[PDB]
């Protein structure tokens, strides 16, 4: 077991197509004892997570709720038991209002919506680290989900800006995490066919947006020297578990690219 | 004159130590007709800008004020004359509340403060582009002021995150600017001894923060193969004018490093 | 005149489609006094360069010839006159044997051929800097021609590896150049339809290789927010002149992208 | 066992201080069946490798020897047995003549020495890939040792250029490796006190060189949020083993930084 007898918090499960679900699944398969956090639809998330190989306590976490973050460490300690600490934390949380994405013009996205997006997608990685580092063991690992924003691309728009902010936050979280002997890193995943992506490809945020994202997917597999399967989140999940493990102990404030090596090729 | 006959909006003058003041000065020296935008203390800015080689109309622009941005293009056209468009736009605007910087711990920065900082420092570049692109000529140039946030550093904290977000926004503005035949680029300047900068070195955001920024400055000059004078904004100002000129016509969504080449050296 | 009164050595003119020819043309148009350097076919280069706006002394330089480099500074001083120094140096030199490029498998390139390519394309930038820095004025500029090798691509193969080596060498040349008050920078140009480029598209280095280069140049124009005209070297030439000028005085060991902003966009 | 049942070739053991020795050690600890390759001093290498947890066949490989590379796959197949293939390949090979490093001026390095350096340090990664990919299983992994050359630094000089070339080669090897279902990645390690490094700090390549490398070391630990122990190669070894494992299956043509996160921080 890669994560044998490691206590790992996993956020960001909403459906069985969620990357976080596949992270949670592979984590438990490798002997990790999980604490799950969920947002808004808790009855749904509890039902979805019942299909995981092992049962895991589910805590409510809205990263925009200061009370939720303030109480989180206590609620996690209650779930995993007194005198026990976290060895792992997975940030798999991302949102951007429709106005900040798709055929909705880049300039027409009002800041109130962008701010909400940056709050949930970027700042939330710092606030999660703050809440949970006090209850994290030395040799611990914090991992966030990233989408390479080094270059602008159609439709992703302000979500790309939010990911650029996240990458920057990760490098600062790493500074703080370092004091606790804890690593902080992002996995830059290739495109994964979640509900949200499938909807976007289906034209949910306008036709050209779906068209450009479908062209982006196809270009991604073409470029990737080992190919890229957008319907298979397992390679991403295994990469998150690699960073949660003891086998990247000199990597922090950094980004691991689980993208089939697409970002290393132009074509 | 590098910018002979070019009409250029220049934001972000507050004092004569402002990078924007030195941009404005060098721009006018090179035959540019300037429109100035100023925030909050207009009587002050009007007095400061009277020392510029040529007199320039000063417009009020708070980038957080929706009415100011909505009205901006009209007020600019009124100043430069009907049937006349801008050839240049300088974003020299930046702010992060005290909580987002210095010895004020990175995790203790409330999002309301970080959001206000990202609004003025990152989003404002997109909203300035939205307002002004409709009144910009083909072959035009938009330039923003950047501080390399590729790597985390002490004290700069959430301002670095704000700069990471700005870099991402610039790449998207470039996509929109391209339709108007306009270029969008950032100048990544080295540390410049502004009033706010001197205050920070003086320990205005805590002793440890001032100590770290002073060590960062000294390391910057050491690394820079052509040295770095933090008391000389002229090389930064000349670099902005180079991007405002017709002499970088194939560069857009990009970053020019006016840092003495410090970012290209480890030491 | 951007380069009025400046004495600039320009290498790498072989035909009138050469980037160096357009660099030389734009430089002379901006009041630069040129020293030209040519390889092997001197009669040809002399004839081609007669079409430049002004006549310029032509010196033989094979960068693989130690005597040519040893004697260079002397021969340049004789041409521009004793007591006069160079203000500018353009490295527009590039070669990789057929085996190092095209459908010729990457692994099948003999090192003897790769080494010849790296010698001419990468090391020669350091060689030219060594020979010429002693006869260069303070505030001077050395500029090399680059093709972004940050990501691998089809056909370019070992030429990409050579460009990666050049980028690295440039950063070290900048350290040495710094002592002389001289800047060292690369222009990362987009694809330009030179004789060799046209031949390669025509299938000169195999059909599949020509097909991939044609898809690369087409993808380049699409990505570029301000488009990319591969038949127009003028934007590249103007960018070199910008670096040779006094208007990027805080940029060294660095890379300016004259690529229509293609490298800042994914699509 | 992380590498349970995996057959892995490991090059670049010369002493027990070698990074390759620690890679080899940690690999065997994790259930890997090793083939070792050695250069020049074979009686020494056999003696050194006797201290490894398990007995491993040692094959002679000079990467500059065409006969050695042509015969390698056969000699490896003989060692691991007919109908058995490699699941892993470790390139831990690096050399640059004294003239290419230290206080020996950057410009004074003759290309013959630089070419020899680039041959062993960069090209050899492609040579090993060519020889060994035919006898490598799907889901296989090739790993090379890298020192981040993204920024120039004192003393490392042409070895940095060689590492820049290696990074570029890796991205091309990945394209070829991809056809065999094999990944190709570099581990960018922080400075490790090998016999060679200890000698350099001792002033073996001049006093100023040793002084700069000692300042680089100390700055590295300072910057690294989780610190950096240059006397501990285990974190580098564990990182190579992570890439050799099945736990980074979507990472190829890429670079993993085993540097304490030093490359993510400025200070
Ligand atoms: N799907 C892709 O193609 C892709 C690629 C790379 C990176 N990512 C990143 O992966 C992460 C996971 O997203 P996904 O693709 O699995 O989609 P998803 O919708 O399944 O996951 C997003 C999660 O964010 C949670 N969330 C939203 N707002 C929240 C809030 N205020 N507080 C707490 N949780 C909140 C949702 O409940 C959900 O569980 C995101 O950070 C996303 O940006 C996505
Ligand atoms: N000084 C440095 O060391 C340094 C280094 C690199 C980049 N920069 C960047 O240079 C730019 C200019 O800053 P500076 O260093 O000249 O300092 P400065 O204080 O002189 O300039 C900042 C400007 O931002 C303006 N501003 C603040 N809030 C605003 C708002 N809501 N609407 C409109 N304008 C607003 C201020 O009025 C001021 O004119 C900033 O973007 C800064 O981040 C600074
Ligand atoms: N054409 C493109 O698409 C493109 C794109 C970006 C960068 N570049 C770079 O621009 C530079 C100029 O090449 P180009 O595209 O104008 O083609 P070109 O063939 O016109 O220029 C190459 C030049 O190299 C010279 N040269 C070759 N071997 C030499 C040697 N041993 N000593 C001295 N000079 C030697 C040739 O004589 C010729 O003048 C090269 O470095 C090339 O890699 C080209
Ligand atoms: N030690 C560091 O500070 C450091 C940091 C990062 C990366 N690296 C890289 O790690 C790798 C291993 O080097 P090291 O630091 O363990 O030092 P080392 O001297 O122990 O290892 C170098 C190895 O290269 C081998 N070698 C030299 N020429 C060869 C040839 N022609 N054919 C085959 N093998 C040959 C030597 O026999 C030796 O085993 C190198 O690629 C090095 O650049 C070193
Ligand atoms: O967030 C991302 O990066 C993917 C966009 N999406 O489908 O939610
Ligand atoms: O804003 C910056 O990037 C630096 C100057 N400052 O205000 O601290
Ligand atoms: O060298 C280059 O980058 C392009 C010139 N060429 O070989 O076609
Ligand atoms: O090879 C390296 O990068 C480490 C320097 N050294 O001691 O050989």
């Amino acid at each position: 077991g890669l994560l044998d007898g490691k206590r790992i918090l996993v956020s960001g499960i909403i459906t069985d197509s969620s990357i976080a679900f596949h992270i949670a699944r592979v984590a438990q398969e490798q002997g990790a004892q999980l604490v799950l956090t969920g947002f808004d639809r808790l009855r749904l998330i509890q039902r979805i997570t019942d299909r995981l190989p092992a049962k895991a306590p589910l805590l409510e976490l809205d990263v925009q709720n200061e009370e939720h973050l303030a109480s989180l460490a206590g609620r996690v300690t209650e779930a995993i038991g007194a005198g026990n600490k976290l060895d792992g934390v997975v940030h798999s949380i991302g949102f951007m209002p429709q106005t900040g994405m798709g055929i909705n013009p880049f300039f027409d996205a009002p800041y109130a919506d962008v701010s909400k997006g940056i709050h949930i997608s970027a700042y939330s990685y710092a606030s999660m680290a703050k809440a949970l580092l006090p209850i994290m063991n030395p040799g611990g690992s914090i991992v966030g989900m990233d989408f390479d924003p080094s270059r602008a691309m159609p439709a992703y728009n302000w979500m790309t800006v939010a990911k650029s902010a996240l990458e920057s936050v990760n490098r600062f979280v790493a500074r703080e995490a370092g004091k606790y002997g804890v690593r902080s890193n992002l996995v830059a995943a290739g495109p994964i066919r979640t509900l949200a992506m499938s909807a976007i490809v289906g034209g949910a945020l306008g036709e050209e947006a779906g068209a450009q994202i479908q062209l982006l997917e196809e270009g991604w597999d073409q470029r990737a020297p080992i190919g890229w399967n957008m319907k298979d989140a397992t390679p991403v999940a295994k990469t998150v578990c690699a960073l949660l493990s003891d086998w990247l102990p000199a990597t922090t404030g950094d980004i691991i690219y689980a993208d089939g090596g697409a970002h290393t090729q132009l074509l």
